[PDB]
DNA sequence: GGTAGACCTGGAC
DNA sequence: GTCCAGGTCTAC
């Protein structure tokens, strides 16, 4: 059928496959597991959400990816757009190797590894990044979803309509630091966090540069970055790292939330051996981060997406 | 320098 | 009805 969402059978001869096997990703355990908000399966092991500006339906087989996009006549998608995928899947990093090296220096991500294969982290942007983790504080990745979407319905560019559902791309700075939008993000139920996504969007634009400085991250230094990103209103060293993991190219940025410290007591024994305080702290929380870079190596915040993943089925 | 308490809320046990 | 989730900010 010509509406609605599609799916691999229904239309045929829209869809175009990027090579690859479900042990190099897996949509199910990636797309829904609190990186991108952004992401539903509409239909049974279909997702749909805003890739490159356009809105895409992704499905997997079991060698193949299948994507499908929605923009003129409807078409298989390009060359051209397809590598936009591969890209936003960061595809060339070849998840066997990163599993086999961990799993080799650790015996226990190698027990965890075997169940888990296919997790891999998105190249997000660093904006939608950004605000969508200033909305993490003390929050569920359902919640989390729910205020993301709001937002972007209210102030994002209108996308495409597919069934009821209006796409609407991220909104941009401008946007979010127009005037009056924290009280209409209240609305939205953002709680206190409508007031720091004001705050840092405002403080982007009229204390740091704009756009380039937060795009300017990609060519720094994890630590430089991670230093830069802790200036904005409500981002703090967890949020920072998430960003700089998921969309400031900073693989080895380990975030260190409750998850991880469940992780790390119940499977390392780990405790803290600087730090004082025998809970969660900046000190703690600090050695840590340490602690599985460490262990991991320079793509320990990809080990860590692994582990995060599965203990969040659980 | 290293804590405790304030800040919002929808789904839980 | 108290509890919990990918926290952060700041006053004592
Ligand atoms: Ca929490
Ligand atoms: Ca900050």
């Amino acid at each position: 059928s010509e509406f609605g969402h599609r799916t691999l059978a229904s239309t045929p001869a829209l869809w175009a496959s990027i090579p690859c096997p479900r042990s190099e990703l897996r949509l199910d355990l990636v797309l829904p597991s609190g990186q991108s908000f952004r992401w539903r399966e509409q239909s049974p092991a279909h997702w749909s959400g805003v890739l490159a500006d356009q809105v895409w339906t992704l499905t997997q087989t079991e060698e193949q990816l299948h994507c499908t996009v929605y923009r003129s006549q409807a078409s298989r998608p390009t060359p051209d757009e397809l590598e936009a995928v591969r890209k936003y899947f960061q595809l060339d990093v070849t998840l066997a190797q990163l599993y086999h090296h961990w799993g080799s220096v650790d015996s226990h991500f190698q027990e965890v590894a075997q169940k888990f294969q296919g997790v891999r982290l998105l190249r997000q942007d660093p904006i939608e990044c950004l605000f969508s983790f200033i909305c993490s504080s003390c929050n569920n990745i359902a919640r989390i979803t729910g205020m993301v979407e709001r937002l972007c319905q209210a102030f994002g560019p209108r996308l495409i309509q597919l069934d009821d559902v209006t796409y609407h791309g991220f909104p941009s700075l401008q946007a979010l630091a127009g005037p009056e939008v924290e009280a209409h993000l209240r609305k939205l139920g953002l709680g206190y966090r409508a007031r720091y996504v004001s705050a840092s969007a405002r403080a982007i634009l009229e204390e740091q540069g704009g756009l380039a400085w937060l795009q300017q991250l990609r060519e720094s230094s994890y630590e430089e970055a991670h230093k830069a990103l802790c200036i904005l209103p409500g981002v703090g060293t967890q949020v920072a790292d998430c960003i700089c993991l998921m969309a400031l190219d900073k693989p080895q940025a380990v975030p260190v939330d409750v998850h991880m410290w469940h992780i790390a007591q119940r499977d390392y024994s780990w405790h803290p051996t600087t730090s004082q305080a025998k809970g969660p702290s900046p000190q703690t929380n600090k050695e840590l981060g340490n602690f599985f870079r460490s262990l991991w190596g320079p793509y320990a915040g990809w080990a860590q997406a692994v582990l995060f993943s599965a203990d969040l089925r659980q």
